[PDB]
């Protein structure tokens, strides 16, 4: 029975470089708004190219070949990750309050899902730190070769406003596990949760310069990370046309390793043989989750002709009963959207689909004054060539499409540019295997929908050393 | 459209040690029988303690630090294996013939199944040779520790008569892959296909003393290996009673590494939702394949009450039409059993099932004089406590058991001592996953009937170095 | 500057089954001896066959398919291991005091060496719990195979008195990491450290029956674990002549998986180019550590003819300055031996070498009454054929041997039967690399003194599914 | 005692697409020169955007879900690679000769060094084909998650003239092992060895469109690949500034996965305790191997002050006796350089080094009229700031520098941009392990220089599939 901490103070507003709280070099300060009311919560220092340069120097130094962070036993790098989890657990009440206040997401969801995840992953990568193994290879001739997994160096990290803390956790944890020093840039709307983490990082005992958090805008602070000559690696996560400018700015600078976690459609495929009670509810929480604005989920839903009639009826009854309101209110399932820019971008696409063919089953407009609330929207009779089908909506809007054969859904769901996640609902083995295997998706869910070892391969680099031996034996 | 080689000659009948063909120290010679007629095929040299002693010395020398086989590149070890597959591929006709003539298994099945598995295995492990990797561990303090995966040494191997050539492959390939030297003992009844591999091993250009093949009996040849003080490792496969005698005789000698591969019942589970036409056929092939005498097979088939009536009625029609006769004859599905000992042991168990309540649907008796043929047998209304249910029959006899709930079969199929393989037939995801996860078995097949293989043939040697200063 | 807890009373002296403190079924209670003074510390419940049976049934239940220990997320098995480490860290002073009083080992070594290891391993295996991965294999035909790494079941564990708590930690941690239930048997002389862990186990929040501790003798409680039909695996550590009886008892029982961790010599090799200051100190601590009685270390040390003269001089001065006395006294380097049985067995072998050829440089006799104290001993001019060289001494006695060439040591050090640990001291790359590779050993240390461990505590399960059409 | 095939017939000169020899779409034909004499060997069909378009369509068809190459067993992909190695082995004489005649490499070196590498690589990846394993993860909750390793798709590969046939094998083999399809572009100066491989690809019985070979120029054929909207992945190896244009043009088209393999300096470090006879020989064959023009090689050598006098005196005697001449002649150690463009670029850098202080011990000038022979060159008393030290000379020019302490060389050798390969010569363990660990390189050789699993990680993409189960047990 946990509840949000009243009179929440935003104590940490300064830039975190080299374990020190510093002001901005220009002196400029940007505003952070509560999306639930529109009201300004506080002000945060605005980092720029000058601020990045200080943060890279701090991270580069913290990484040199005599550093506290390099002399450290790998097992202890996990220990500082494990103690970080303790602090996130201790301050579970207040971090979720920030994530509910700043992000907009309901409080109970921030406590039971988001932070649970945040805590889980830190403990996970704490376990990995002293288990990243290389190999010994029996190459030809009188030689003996082996490999070390070693840290890349200074890692630029840019995240969005979707899951400010989870994105922070999913990017910080793997990097430190492998022995890197991090220069991170949280979203211009949601830097608060990332900023509080700075206090826990200092408290957990992370060597100075290891993690530098720089709040600010994208084309300013973020583009400075992408074009920085002293950064070894960038890891971006967000939108496609911003992602295209990242790899471009990297190739002209110092050819830093680029990793992108871009958006893209995510089709749910629901067959007739699946149980209706579970299939409807899991697909409803797979579109509307976190107000609908997440790259991990997908609004696109393909339903079989036989159960299409019943599916719509079940869906509309979940939308007419979904509680939408205050993020601090324990009854609310849905919160507000992030931006005025976002609020308007969704309505544009809703009113696109209205005049384009699809049937407005429920909702459509905004809920009312203050915040960026949109009443739950469900569309029926959606086709592939519609604007709502190609460009995915990033809000509380779900599309219900009709399908006949198994070969039909495969080619219709696969029709997407780089980036796909799949979700099948079946009790037929042969159907599930066929669909999951033919999906051109990174991740395929079967009878579920909610969002490892390969994760840390992008945060360490191979180093193959070979030695001449006097005589080789097997 | 392949066919057996007419007027086959068994050219290789001597002991294979150090790439030479040697006569037995005693001079004694044992017979090898054609299980389809009872006729004597040929006479093979009989290995004993003396003969095993010479074989170990050949393998110990081939494993020494200066040796060609140790100095050799890992990639070359796989090269030789790949050449061995080549030679088998070329002689696929005659090897299948030997396997058929000696082992009873019908020719086409030994060609397209057994030898396909032989060729593929050598090909597979040929690829593993230079890809056995150790690791580098980041251990606390100013240290750097790495592991080498190194061959154990002389590996003693004893196989049954189930799949004479396949069992030979499955044992030789991984051991040679890791760079060991072998002393192998093929079952007394079926040594022929193993001894031909002797020739191809020399022809492929394997260093002398790497593979030593010794035909002979169990308590003479086999037990000499298990008790031998100069053998580093033993890998046995066969009956449980003999397996218990392996580990006991190994512990009282040098404490050599033991890998047993014993029998054990294998339950086929068939739910109502699965397709009948496929289920009946694959479960039929799950019991009757290779004359029923295989450790990998499972005689007991559980069928959901709903389809039980139809399943038995289908299962009889596949046994009434099952062509049983000459292995060389291209039409025959079922060859003869291996032994008089086996032929009698099966018949005994059938008349147990008859006089204990189970319904003899078809078969039950032997076919005719000469050979060891048993006509296909289906038992209906079989319960768990019956003699035929507990001890698994090693022949062409299938049991069909009634089951009600899912919770029932899981407990009932779990109720075995140590040997388990599973087989489920379902179209339900939740049913197939919840059964496969709950089933206490080594392998579980769903709607049908590697790397971890070579872990038993190499030993880890972890080396740690003291470094001046540690950096990540 | 940590101190032993003054009036340490043994609170936990009962048998730990199913998270409850139960008495002995027989009612008999055995005494525990302080090796520092010879006094009786306390009395502990003597477990027997009937005590084993209850513990097995308790561990079997906590492992059944519906159990809380089986439904538990693997990451949360890591959570209970990591929480256990906390409790050891919190009671670090208390548990080190028990290990010093009962084991005999100096308190500071118990706090900084023994218990640090204990904590570190519980933190290391906590991390592995949800990282034990199987694999997906692209096999031929329209199929899809994957492997599951699953717990074995009930695991019997028997450890010596060498590092009572470390041995407990090194055996408990991996087993639980893989989801097993453990029945462990600590040494008759050192059960106290193990039983206190029982209190930390229940406090940590381990499900009832998951870990069962049983204190007592060898042929009683130990053999009963070995010959138990309900135990799926045994893991023994100790002497070689008891390990031989373990495999035999297992093979005549239920053929449970056997893992033996037996003794065997551990040669140090010291070349002329090595740093004399570092080499003398590390080889001295490579014999005398934990009063000499450790299977992980080794008494025999080969020194090159060039530096042989100086080595003896440096070696005798480190023994003449080594303070021996009370384990609670912070100044003491060496404690007493464990037993009257041990004390006598060491002196027997000392005076053996005196009359056999080796020169008594120092030590030789005991220190006196109360406790089993032996003064540090060094023997010069030792050959391979001596009784002290073959049968390794398990006490505070080091041999110093002479070697001429490189090919000499490798043959002389290799000459051992099953069980070796090497240690090289060199600043020549080609010398170190050729010595460490040619050494027939399980572990080799260069200029000093994991993942593969948890494989013996899990079993592979391959599941293969038939698919409509296979694509790469 | 092997020999080159006299009166060599260059039979294969056309474009290779769908196992069919096609003339160029434009019709144009470009010349291929013998670098030993300057004389024109033959005329090859000139590929361009039009030519590439067809090749991609062939590759895409060979990759579709129905295709033979897709339905094929993993082991049968290994079978084809092994048969290709068989055929290379049979044709070892002509493939070496083609390499020797076209690339300028001395025949006996090309037979025993290069083609041993070509054969051994096809053999090696044949073995990997059916051993690309995924995982099964024990993820929290009632779920079962497994991963597949699946092929990416159509792979675009561009290679240089350094090792025309080794580079071919090194790109083809891993990509084919993982089940991809290939569009490969050999260097304009050495396409012959790669084109001949076309015939052997068809002969081995590779499905049509699995390997499409296109000989041609960079800006035409090469750049058509990096821009194509239907190529999933690109692997480039060559010069840095061409690589900078690859990652950029890939990010402007379809965000295809980019793997670069650029050059860069490679420092040899020789300590006093090392054996002079072996060290001088291996460091000499380090620089001068394959006419000094290989990214794997390293021109700059640091020699300890104590032995510096002897090392020069030893190196000057090894260069004076180094027989340079005709590649077909068995005696010759060194062939000609590949280009007039390359020949000129090396000479420029030499007289740069002469005019900058360094001591010209031997060589400097070219050898004669016809071909592009430069006589073995040794520079003495070189410093870090010099033009020859920063930019690596891609020819037969070695540089010998002096150093005082271990700390000095580690800093001096680490001072490089991106690419690095190290080679230490010592008999001291503490010296070797300190340097090998501290060196900011990818590969480090100890006491040698010379000619795995991590190779195929770049040619397949992970696919996680998670299943919801009724109840989870251990
Ligand atoms: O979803 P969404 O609309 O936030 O997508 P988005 O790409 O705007 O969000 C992802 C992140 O990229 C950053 N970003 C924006 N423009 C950038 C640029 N030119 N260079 C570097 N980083 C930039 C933003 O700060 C944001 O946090
Ligand atoms: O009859 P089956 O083949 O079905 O099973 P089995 O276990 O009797 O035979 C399997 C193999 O073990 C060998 N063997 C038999 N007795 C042995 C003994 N005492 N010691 C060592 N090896 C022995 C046999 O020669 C045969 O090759
Ligand atoms: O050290 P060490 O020399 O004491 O080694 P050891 O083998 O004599 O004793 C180590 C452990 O083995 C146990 N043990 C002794 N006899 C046994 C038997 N017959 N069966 C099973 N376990 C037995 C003991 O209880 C002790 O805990």
């Amino acid at each position: 029975l946990p509840s949000p901490t009243p009179n929440l103070e935003i104590k940490y507003t300064k830039i975190f470089i080299n374990n020190e709280w510093q002001n901005s070099e220009s002196g400029r300060v940007f505003p952070v708004y509560n999306p639930a009311t529109g009201e300004q919560v506080c002000e945060v220092q605005e980092a720029d190219k000058a601020d990045i340069d200080k943060a890279v120097q701090a991270a580069r130094l913290a990484f040199s070949l005599g550093s506290v962070w390099r002399r450290m036993d790998a097992s202890e790098r996990g220990r500082l990750l494990d103690k970080l989890a303790d602090l996130v657990e201790r301050d579970r009440a207040v971090l979720a309050t920030m994530e509910s206040l700043n992000g907009g997401k309901p409080f109970l969801q921030a406590f039971y899902v988001d932070l649970q995840g945040v805590i889980k992953t830190f403990r996970y990568y704490a376990g990995w730190a002293d288990k990243i193994h290389g190999m010994t290879i029996p190459v030809d001739g009188d030689y003996f070769t082996f490999t070390r997994h070693e840290p890349i160096g200074v890692c630029g990290q840019i995240i969005p406003w979707n899951f400010p803390l989870l994105m922070f956790a999913w990017k910080i944890a793997p990097a430190l596990c492998c022995g890197n020093t991090v220069v991170i840039k949280p979203a211009e709307q949601t830097p608060l949760s990332a900023l509080y983490m700075g206090a826990l990082i200092k408290e957990a005992g992370f060597p100075p310069g290891v993690i530098n958090i720089l709040p600010g805008y994208g084309p300013t602070a973020g583009a400075a990370i992408a074009s920085h000559i002293g950064i070894d690696k960038i890891a971006f996560t967000g939108s496609t046309e911003v992602g295209k400018l990242i790899q471009e700015a990297a190739g002209r600078s110092n050819l830093k390793r680029v990793t992108l976690e871009l958006g893209g459609k995510s089709p749910n495929i629901i067959f007739a043989d699946a149980d209706l009670d579970y299939a409807v509810e899991q697909a409803h929480q797979g579109v509307f989750f976190n107000q609908g604005q997440c790259c991990t989920a997908g609004s696109r839903i393909f339903v079989e002709e036989s159960i299409y009639e019943e599916f719509v009826r079940r869906s509309v009854e979940r939308a007419k009963r979904r509680v939408v309101g205050s993020p601090f209110d324990p009854t609310t399932e849905q919160g507000p959207q992030i931006d005025k820019k976002q609020y308007n971008k969704i309505l544009e696409l809703i009113q696109s689909g209205v005049a384009e063919g699809a049937k407005l089953e429920c909702g459509g407009k905004g809920l009312g004054r203050k915040g960026f609330f949109i009443e739950p929207t469900v569309f029926s009779n959606v086709t592939d060539d519609m604007r709502i089908a190609k460009e995915e909506i990033f809000g509380p809007v779900q599309e219900i499409l009709r399908f006949k054969t198994m070969d039909e859904v495969i080619e219709r769901a696969n029709n997407s540019d780089f980036g796909l996640v799949a979700a099948v609902f079946t009790n037929d083995i042969n159907k599930a295997l066929t669909v999951s295997s033919a999906m051109q998706a990174g991740t395929v869910w079967i009878n579920c929908y909610n969002a490892g070892e390969f994760g840390l391969r992008e945060y360490s680099e191979v180093k193959t050393v070979t030695v001449k031996i006097p005589q080789k034996n097997s």
